[PDB]
């Protein structure tokens, strides 16, 4: 609703670069790569096959807007995540703490025997602490508020 | 909203309303920004309670909240789409874009002469980001905007 859809056309238009109302894995290829992108010939295929609901090997408007749809709903949420996760690691050395993870709790309490619990809780790999890997599965099926917290440190 | 986003609106509030009495005081408000990692001065938090302050209580309520949260949603939103199709045009990495770096841009996706004097406020022959910000912020000209705030958004969509 509104002109939302004129952003939609223009965002289309980008791609489609020769205006026949089509996009192809080319066009697709020679945007990306504008945008600071190198995708082989096998992701350029993929990112069509998904939305390419025809089958006919290119996108069309519909199909370009799910693309849209898609791709946003996962750099927002993958942003946030990120976002909360700089949150957490304040010495930026790419790990969660148990130490981290208290002072973030506490700051919005838990002992340590319980924050230690919480990272069992996620530490797949057993070295007692939360990597960028186990933060994103663990945030996956509270974790509400951690989600909140990425949100808005995004928005601030 | 779908129930997904008022849920998360009410999660917001409730971390920085840390006690629970449906307000937020410049207390709470600077407690909570200073555990995502900024340092406001209280003149910050006064100013960010009174851009939204509708009935001057000095203080934010829930509808109040909302109201910074959409609007600091669209002023991120947009502040990042223009510094990242600021980033595809700087191909050089070097905080200016020159005439042939915008030039190759544009050739190359099929959307100058003198797009870059238009934009050139400071007189010295190329586009510093706060010239960018400028140009993109304030049909012709006009359709050439909206051309680049497409690739803005399209960037921050694949990265
Ligand atoms: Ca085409
Ligand atoms: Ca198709
Ligand atoms: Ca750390
Ligand atoms: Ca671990
Ligand atoms: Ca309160
Ligand atoms: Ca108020
Ligand atoms: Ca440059
Ligand atoms: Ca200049």
């Amino acid at each position: 609703t509104e002109e939302q859809i004129a952003e939609f056309k223009e965002a289309f238009s980008l791609f489609d670069k020769d205006g026949d109302g089509t996009i192809t894995t080319k066009e697709l290829g020679t945007v990306m790569r504008s945008l600071g992108q190198n995708p082989t010939e096998a992701e350029l295929q993929d990112m069509i096959n998904e939305v390419d609901a025809d089958g006919n090997g290119t996108i069309d408007f519909p199909e370009f807007l799910t693309m849209m749809a898609r791709k946003m709903k996962d750099t927002d949420s993958e942003e946030e995540i990120r976002e909360a996760f700089r949150v957490f690691d304040k010495d930026g050395n790419g790990y969660i703490s148990a130490a981290e993870l208290r002072h973030v709790m506490t700051n919005l309490k838990l002992t340590d025997e319980e924050v230690d619990e919480m990272i069992r809780e996620a530490d797949i790999d057993g070295d007692g602490q939360v990597n960028y890997e186990e933060f994103v599965q663990m945030m996956t099926a509270i974790r509400n508020k951690i989600r909140a917290i990425g949100k808005m440190a995004r928005v601030f």
